[PDB]
């Protein structure tokens, strides 16, 4: 169950760009008309081609893959999709042969991106905190990373780690999902938030046996770039945000993430990050911030010292 939007524009992806993917997700975010989008690890190019509708004729779509195989699939299609399914005069998309790790190897320059966005390919690259770190680096000021993949809420035993045969698909080498947190910090994402998680059941029963009893999950993750302004706790500034409704297919609502609904109209406290986060960001034209932060009040919803 994706978004309508995501489904309508699925309907029209050549079938064999679909059928040659594999993925734990639709991560293309709503709100991105216009706009720049790098999608990691493109393959055969079903989210490319789902973002090369979703941003406009005017927006853009960069796909880097590491396999010539799964690349000429997506380069294959692209004139004949844009023209008579989207109705362009010509293709937006660029389909790229590199490593995740490299976006610099692949001449990608900084802040070239409005978003970076993945679906389950992560967990297998070797250098995860380069693609973080590259991730960031692409990204224009209010940029997003959002992407899927699959954690863990627990750290996997060295025993599952490097001998699980693929196992999953990938599920070696999921992280523990605080410990991607973390990571995701130290690269300069200072609050990834979660939009959406399902747990992943895993009814291998000789799995279970392998794993104890950790937990694996699909989650969707939101890691928004606003350099200076993004923080490790929830800082209260007094701001007020107020959705306007604007963004097509959430006219009466919008979810920032899993724990920030805004209702068309009403407005919400919120701190500082979240303030970011839906009103300095690429979102801005849909919400109105009140405020500012010229006066720090403390922590937002905690008391002061115990
Ligand atoms: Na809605």
């Amino acid at each position: 169950a994706p978004p309508p939007a995501v489904r309508a524009a699925l309907a029209d992806v050549p079938t064999e760009v679909k059928e040659k993917f594999w993925g734990c997700g639709n991560p293309i975010p709503a709100g991105i008309e216009g706009l720049r989008v790098l999608d990691l690890g493109a393959g055969s190019g079903r989210d490319a081609y789902v973002a090369a509708k979703l941003v406009g004729e005017k927006g853009s779509v960069t796909g880097v893959d590491m396999t010539p195989a799964q690349l000429e699939v997506a380069i294959s299609h692209a004139d004949a999709y844009a023209r008579d399914k989207l109705g362009y005069g010509k293709s937006n998309m660029t389909f790229i042969q590199g490593e995740i790790e490299y976006l610099d190897r692949a001449g990608l320059e900084d802040s070239s991106f409005d978003l970076v966005i993945s679906n389950c390919v992560i967990n297998l690259s070797p250098d995860k905190a380069r693609v973080l770190s590259e991730a960031y680096r692409v990204l224009a000021p209010g940029g997003e990373m959002h992407f899927s993949d699959v954690y863990v809420d627990r750290r996997l035993p060295q025993s599952v780690r490097s001998h699980p045969v693929l196992l999953g698909e990938c599920l070696a080498g999921a992280l523990y999902n605080n410990d991607f947190i973390r990571l995701a910090r130290k690269v300069g994402f200072t609050d990834p938030r979660q939009l959406e998680a399902e747990e992943i059941q895993i009814h291998d029963a000789e799995l279970r046996d392998q794993v104890g009893e950790a937990r694996f999950y699909s989650i969707t993750y939101r890691l928004f770039k606003v350099p200076g302004q993004i923080e490790d706790l929830a800082e209260d500034y007094g701001q007020v945000a107020v959705y306007k409704g604007t963004i097509p297919g959430h006219s009466h609502a919008y979810d920032l993430d899993d724990h920030h609904r805004f209702v068309t109209n009403k407005p919400m406290l919120v701190a500082g990050n979240t303030a970011s986060m839906v009103g300095e960001s690429y979102l801005a034209p849909h919400f109105t911030i009140i405020g500012d932060r010229a006066v720090h009040y403390g922590q937002f919803d905690a008391s002061g010292p115990k």
